[PDB]
DNA sequence: ATTATGACGCT
DNA sequence: AGCGTCATA
């Protein structure tokens, strides 16, 4: 009873750009603005790939993966804006850029975890304890929570978005006790009302919209922020923790949407998050490993103790290009040529990155592809980063890897070469 | 012929 | 260390 912990201690957010690389292209290009819109890269091979894609062109179908080509059989009028290509490569410099923007206006609220180019975590937990000392118990406001959705709510005894949204959050305000400084779905509303300021932050100072999630934990806040996007933020108190996950998808958990997921699935015969409560901690062990059952057990009870790492910056700088089809590269001149491209463009984000970011990398990873392996990566290898610059990380990079041509003359290589890929690692403070 | 990334876990 | 898994625009 009273030792049952309950994961309440902290309020995480998450805080997720709304069709980010979209938005990046729209600020920079008016005419983009408010219409069906992607972001493609590369261009010959059926219109290029889709990588990311606005409300608006979502609604006629249009996904990330897809072919320009294809897409534009869905939406005829569906504008394209083209990822930046520099030394014969895709460059993502500009949305790079503008992710470090918004990062650092994040970062004047709390300290953040940086999870991927447009999203971070927030811990609000000390945050939230500053306002709430200022607040003097002074109830909250609806106008304070503008944006806010409470999931599970409004719930028991109008037909609008708007209106529904409205009255969910007067439901949950009703309910508050705003005299304890210590009950967690206070914390979580003044994390919410934290979270308001933090995202109108970004947009006045970027121009960019995002949503977010607002919960107990990572895992949580980032399930919370995708369900009412976009433009919106959603907060899952502990409590509504079992209706939603009674008829969750267990893939919908972030990192049960691959093998383990579907091996949840399959060994337990059970579909929805919430059905995992009925297992013991040891029977998932035994099913998923110590670690792996133990996060299962809490977390399909709301329950996840992940911290929110102090990380802002990537702890990797990478350059990689597929060359698919009949593009594979068959000879050294070519490996060669690539290598340098891929060298060049990583020196120039690394001494970027060494002036910004006050480090150095010091370990080089070289990996490829060869035709007929169907891995991500057919072979890794590391060596020593001792010098920004390109020319030497090629030659290096061309070194370790020499010996994967089984080719007996050297001029050629076979079997080709469909992935390059280098990437710096192991920092250290300059 | 989705591609270009980036973090973390296992052994 | 090198490999695998999972994730995101
Ligand atoms: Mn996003
Ligand atoms: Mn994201
Ligand atoms: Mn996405």
């Amino acid at each position: 009873g009273p030792h049952m912990a309950t994961g309440q201690d902290r309020v995480v957010a998450l805080v997720d750009m709304d069709c980010f690389f979209v938005q990046v292209e729209q600020r920079q290009n008016p005419h983009l603005r408010n219409k069906p819109c992607a972001v493609v890269q590369y261009k010959s091979w059926k219109g290029g790939g889709i990588i990311a894609v606005s409300y608006e062109a979502r609604a006629f179908g249009v996904t990330r993966s897809m072919w320009a080509d294809d897409a534009k059989k869905l939406c005829p009028d569906l504008l394209l804006a083209q990822v930046r290509e520099s030394r014969g490569k895709a460059n993502l410099t500009k949305y790079r850029e503008a992710s470090v923007e918004v990062m650092e206006i994040m970062s004047r609220f709390a300290v953040i975890e940086r999870a991927s180019i447009d999203e971070a975590y927030v811990d609000l937990t000390s945050a939230v304890q500053e306002r709430l000392q200022k607040l003097q118990g002074q109830p909250i406001s609806a106008d304070l929570l503008p944006s806010t959705y409470i999931e599970g709510l409004p719930q028991g005894p109008t037909v609008q978005k708007e209106g529904m949204r409205k009255q969910g959050l007067f439901q949950w305000l009703d309910s508050l006790q705003i005299d304890n400084l210590t009950s967690p779905d206070l914390q979580l509303t003044v994390g919410a009302v934290i979270v308001e300021e933090m995202r109108a932050a970004i947009e006045r100072e970027t121009g960019f919209q995002c949503s977010a999630g607002i919960s107990h934990n990572k895992v949580l806040a980032k399930l919370a922020c995708g369900l009412n996007k976009p433009n919106r933020q959603t907060l899952v108190s502990h409590g509504s923790v079992p209706q939603l996950f009674s008829q969750m998808p267990i893939r919908k958990i972030r990192s049960l949407g691959g093998k383990l997921g579907a091996s949840v699935i399959e060994i337990l015969g059970i579909e929805y998050m919430g059905e995992l409560t009925q297992f013991t901690e040891s029977q998932l062990q035994s099913h998923f490993g110590e670690k792996n059952g133990s996060w299962l057990y809490a977390m399909c009870r709301g329950i996840e103790h992940d911290p929110v790492k102090p990380r802002q910056l990537p702890k990797t700088i990478g350059c990689s290009k597929n060359f698919p089809g009949k593009t594979a590269l068959a000879t050294r001149e070519q490996v060669q040529w690539w290598l340098l491209q891929l060298a060049q463009e990583l020196e120039e984000r690394l001494t970027k990155d060494r002036n910004d970011n006050d480090r150095v990398a010091t370990q080089l990873v070289v990996s490829i592809r060869v035709q007929g392996d169907k891995r991500l990566s057919s072979l890794r290898r590391c060596c020593a980063l001792t010098r920004y610059d390109a020319h030497k990380m090629s030659h290096d990079a061309f070194t370790v890897i020499k010996n994967c041509n089984t080719s007996g003359i050297q001029t050629e290589w076979s079997p080709p070469l469909t992935m390059l890929f280098l990437c710096a690692t192991k920092f250290s403070a300059s």
